[PDB]
């Protein structure tokens, strides 16, 4: 996946996306995004847009968009128990 | 094909999409072909994601987990 | 070209092909797809329907579902006389 | 460019696609060339595929075969 | 990018295109495109048509669609000073 | 991502697209950041061209041709 973040987004962003203090985005595979998208919604402070889907956008104060960016990247990664 | 399980889902996912959702993502042959076996399997309800895009399955965890092995196994199996 | 065979379909699989003993499908290019609708409508036992294009589905009984899913096989391999 | 010949088609055919068919596919500025060819050609009607996917040559065989050869010729012809 | 020329279209050429003597066809993505489309704005003798954008048309009469083919090609090189 | 600039545009360049427009084109997430950093721009208007395909950026040349700059330069910037 691919993950980018847009501090004090302007109006103008905003409008693009939709056509908050930061702008969390990540843009995948579907199925990866659906994922994502459950991550974003169970974390604290933030709110989450499917742009269509096309992209996720999580909206909400840095430090929140900044943790559920982090969860969503841990989470994908998945290395669990048995890998092998 | 790709293969992934969401346990717990929360409205908005579900709200995106439309007690756990597998999800099956391929070419449209191949999520025909695992729609039938989901259809087939017990304790589980089957949504084609629309030009259909993805395949979701809902039900309890041990349904849904039973579903994607089913549908893995038909798919990976001569000379 | 893929190929697939769906015995004895539930009526949701036939409701997301459409939105029958047995469902032949084929996926290919749309010039190859046209070839083998042609084949199929050709074929005897089975019904054509254009997945909407992006599939081909032949509906039927097992056999003849077979029969006309190897014609298109045999059909499209073309390994006619002067092929080199 | 893919190049393909339909002899004798059925209305099942025919009806797909809107005494013999040639298709042609290949990217929209080589169809669009193709098209004029084909246009210009004897005994055979032109038809485009739809943003267009697939060229459609109708007429009798010897027609569309003649057509079918001036398309490849004028597309494969300089150092 | 593709270039290429169609010497006398005929009526049902020009109908596949908007549904001349000479009609130059490019095919590219679509910032080189917008980019085309200006040369062959600023070039006499043709008309430029955005094929809906997949394709741009220029129409006119042969000697000019070949000019402003030739200036598109020239500036699409663009191998200025200090191209290194 | 791909860069360029249209100095003096004519007006039928404006009508395919809608002193100098600086146009990027990339991945929607890449163009979508780029949208941002062109919006905070000095002396630019920005237009996303559509699901957006193209990023549209007006004014003078100088204007301009700074905010491509500084597009870049956040596009490209660790070990």
């Amino acid at each position: 996946m691919e993950y980018r973040i847009i501090k004090s987004p302007t109006q103008g962003t905003i409008d693009i996306l939709c056509r908050a203090d930061a702008i969390g985005l990540i843009q995948g595979r579907m199925i990866e995004m659906v994922c994502a998208a459950d991550v974003a919604e169970k974390a604290v402070g933030v709110t989450v847009e499917d742009i269509r889907m096309i992209l996720l956008a999580i909206f909400g104060d840095t430090a929140s968009v900044e943790a559920a960016m982090d969860e969503i990247r841990k989470k994908e990664t998945e290395a669990g128990e048995g890998w092998l």
